[PDB]
């Protein structure tokens, strides 16, 4: 469409073209805000987004920490102070989820203080 010339030249996928790397917003003890720019549909509508964040201080594992997500900017909440994180966004369609965002790189929360300074 309004472009017609990449690196590549198509792919064996039925998915939507990923998300851009998310930026960091809001951030407390245990919620951060992530603003994120979308992907770009081919073959079929999106039909949702998810988030994923990491934490070595946490689980060893990926995890999903939002599903099935409408908008582009999203409070995550339920975190710990203190504690790095990552995320990664992923597009959902009717066929799969997307290849992921570019990570994040790693926030930090805050602390359980006040901050009355």
């Amino acid at each position: 469409g309004s472009s017609g010339s990449s690196g590549k030249n198509y792919d064996l996928s039925d998915l939507p073209g990923p998300p851009s790397k998310p930026q960091v917003t809001d951030v407390t003890k245990n919620s951060v805000t992530l603003s994120w720019q979308p992907g770009t549909p081919g073959t079929l509508p999106a039909s949702a987004y998810i988030i994923e964040a990491f934490s070595q201080s946490v689980s060893n594992s990926w995890q999903t920490v939002a599903n099935h997500v409408k908008t582009t900017l999203y409070t995550v909440r339920g975190l710990r102070p203190n504690t790095i994180y990552l995320f990664m966004v992923r597009a959902i369609n009717p066929q799969g989820l997307s290849d992921p965002s570019p990570m994040s790189d790693p926030v930090r929360t805050q602390d359980s203080g006040p901050s009355s300074g």
